[PDB]
């Protein structure tokens, strides 16, 4: 199973002979140092559950770490004692309290977003030892912020090219689980996004709500039947339309996606789509349309050359606001090379040519969940405030060729003000009074407050 | 886990897309044509974690049944079909997987791995675990850029001190707070090991243990090293009581203690070089003092960092030409170290005349999350398929892109006269016309047939 003793970083296993003498206290805090300037506030509460809570601690994963370590380090570094002093004490469950912002809330840069301490002062290494798991709340708070990005590109131009916001939920549909780097990354890069969009493929998403955080809905996300090149090429060069034609009748009911690149999209739209099987299109219901996947070639000329073809082949109309709109049975999406600045051109370019969004959707994979750093949001950990000889100090670090590394100082606390503002009070000033947004969620082994998923869709929502 | 719930949502709906009587699914993994070679591994990874044994149950079957009939708001799995699996192999994948052994350094545009059914009424599981297969494009990415650093560090390593001793210590893995997941840190870290010795990403030791098994006590190694919360604990007027604390902790075994907590030019010249500067010659070589600097530009903190150091420590001139510190003194550089800012550090020095001998170096996201299915093209593509009785060769040619052309009919990787390696099309292998196939069958019917001892691996991917 999971060992949390062998779940930091190795240097870490040291910090306990580290400190100064007689230390009873490590406060540490994470935030988003200071474009992306809110974040949403999510994914702290599958790590509780998944690795911090309960009896995290035994006398076999002791050994474990023990003999791991001993060759590790070629020497006795590890803290077996302190380690039983866990065992015996709290039934290995941690002696630790965390506070943080409810998940799903929108918080501007620069602010605490949770807190962490040791309630034991023989456990006062115990903070920074858990440091290496909580800081990967960067990833699913990366995500969900950087998702939530991509729907007000998409907000803002389908009501301008349309007036209203129609499917805005379904316009970004989570591709990646091929792209990411581990099946556990999937599941928690997923559900991130399913934070602001209710499409997805990548089934893991949906798995890790219902186990961690549940919702009213019968399922989180949901998606159509769609073709793969593999379902296409396998009835030989010559044959596709063979293959267009058995799919679109295997669900003449649902939406479809066929993806129309495998030799030349421009044939496929043209006279495949186009003439030979146009009277399968023209017949399916506004509610199953046939969804036109390019998935090759530049994106922004590929759609607009899919998009003229098309026009010239099915009755365009023009919507209230000037812009073209397909027949209600046939759509496309766009699901190769996109990401933020992609999807950006390609929205701005159909804008450009009059196209309106209502026509178009969005397919991410690698750039949606993969291609994020710890640095896009500069995500940061930093110990504030630490307890020696019974004397507690404000501690920081201030290199001097970088001033953008710093951190604040002391105990910690996140209010708002009258005018609606966001600000960290530093020192301790938050005990001088609203009141503090850090609610405790983990306190000595257990998860003390949890939401739901639909909590969380609630307070990430747009304005 | 349940592999009925570890796959892209559209692949459910593809037993109902291919060609009827399609009785073999065949398909293949390549890095489609820097980065010219690339490290085969993480297969056996995934194959004993996700793939092998009785993956199939009851509850699994129910389980992936409820949630796709709310997610397509239609019944469309093929729940027949996988309780075929479980009733006639006991939940046991019919499925052949042969590839090339683990460690192999294969050029790109070769085929690394084929899958195909083994049960004709199997035809759609080949394409169903596409999507966990694929993912085996981290550690493979990983473990090329890893090594394709460690030819940098070689080269410059000979080039400034005549030996490569320590090589394998040079770079080291500090990437475990900066991925996207637990799982994702053991397998890069793992990925790394294959080329090097040194990390801290405990979760990569776990991982080679359980997966892949190893004749040594431990896959990696590391040493004792203090971050910024352990040096500002003691407060700024007490930088030099924390140096002196942590260095005395630690003097059997090597530690690094990171300086650029408040003043590293101050760090080097006043506290180092000279408060404290008799508790720094008096280590052995074997248990030395590791300076390390985490901010500023790296080329340029690193080479002011050794200057600095030189006015108050005796430099030798090795036998080369290069500078070259006290044996009881290093430098490690862990502060955005990616291949693009390695390459100019080292001739940095080497140009400035410092010995690389001197220096060691720490990556974080740079080394196992900056990093991309298309950096080397992963794909996993349909070459064969057998419907009725004939076999038929199958591949893609999209008009806006050849690059994207996959290859056709039964795959077989060759070694040729000269050394190299060729991948036979359409079933061309079968003539032998070079070698024997390169690829082993690895798992078949559930079982894992052909093992690598991560031993075994990292022999294959060593450097020449
Ligand atoms: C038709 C639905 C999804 C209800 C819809 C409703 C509102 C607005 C847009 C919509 O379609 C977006 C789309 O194209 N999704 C899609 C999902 C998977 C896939 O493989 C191809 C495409
Ligand atoms: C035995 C050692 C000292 C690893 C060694 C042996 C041979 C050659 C070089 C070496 O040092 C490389 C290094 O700097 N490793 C390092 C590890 C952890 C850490 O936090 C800081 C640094």
């Amino acid at each position: 199973e999971f060992n949390i003793l062998l779940a930091t970083d190795s240097y870490k296993v040291t910090h306990y002979k580290q400190y100064p003498p007689n230390t009873s206290k490590v406060y540490s805090y994470f935030e988003c140092r200071e474009k992306y300037e809110e974040t949403v506030f999510y994914g702290l509460q599958y790590i509780l559950n998944k690795y911090l809570k309960g009896k995290v601690v035994t006398k076999e994963k002791i050994q474990e770490a023990k003999d791991v370590y001993k060759e590790h380090f070629q020497d006795d570094v590890f803290n077996e004692k302190g380690w039983n002093y866990i065992l015996e004490k709290y039934d290995g469950h941690l002696p630790i309290e965390i506070k943080a912002v409810p998940e799903g809330f929108v918080i501007p840069r620069g602010n605490v977003l949770f807190t962490v301490e040791n309630t034991d002062p023989e456990c006062y290494w115990l903070t920074n030892w858990i440091e290496t798991i909580l800081v990967q709340s960067w990833y699913p708070i990366t995500v969900a912020t950087n998702s939530r990005e991509q729907k007000k590109i998409l907000a803002k131009y389908l009501l301008e090219t349309s007036g209203n916001l129609d499917g805005l939920e379904y316009k970004l549909h989570d591709f990646g689980y091929r792209g990411v780097s581990s099946q556990e990354t999937a599941g928690i890069g997923a559900s991130a996004h399913l934070v602001n969009f209710k499409g997805t493929d990548t089934v893991a998403g949906l798995a890790l709500i219902k186990k961690y955080y549940g919702t009213k809905d019968p399922v989180p996300g949901y998606s159509v039947p769609a073709a793969e090149h593999s379902t296409i090429t396998a009835w030989g060069k010559d044959h596709e339309k063979d293959a267009f034609e058995h799919i679109v009748t295997q669900f003449s009911s649902v939406p479809v996606s066929v993806v129309s690149d495998s030799y030349d999209i421009y044939n496929a739209c043209e006279k495949i789509w186009g003439e030979d099987l146009r009277h399968l299109i023209v017949s399916r219901s506004t509610q199953a349309p046939l969804i036109i996947r390019p998935d090759s070639g530049n994106p922004l000329d590929t759609v607009l050359k899919v998009l003229e073809i098309l026009g010239k082949k099915f009755p365009v109309t023009e919507n209230s606001k000037g812009y073209k709109l397909l027949p209600p049975y046939l759509r496309v999406i766009q699901g190769d090379g996109v990401d933020i600045n992609t999807l950006q051109e390609i929205v701005e370019g159909m804008k450009q040519k009059m196209w309106s969004i209502e026509n178009i959707a969005f397919g991410s994979g690698g750039g949606l969940l993969q291609k994020l750093t710890r640095d896009l949001l500069n995500c940061s950990f930093k110990c504030s405030y630490v307890v020696t000889n019974g004397l507690g100090i404000n501690v920081f670090k201030d290199p001097v060729a970088d001033p953008n590394k710093r951190s604040k100082k002391g105990r910690l606390s996140l209010h708002r003000t009258p005018a609606g503002n966001f600000v960290t009070l530093e020192e301790g000033k938050g005990d001088l009074e609203g009141q503090d947004l850090l609610h405790t969620v983990f306190k000595n082994g257990k998860v003390t407050k949890s939401y739901s998923f639909d909590e969380i869709r609630k307070n990430a929502q747009l304005n």
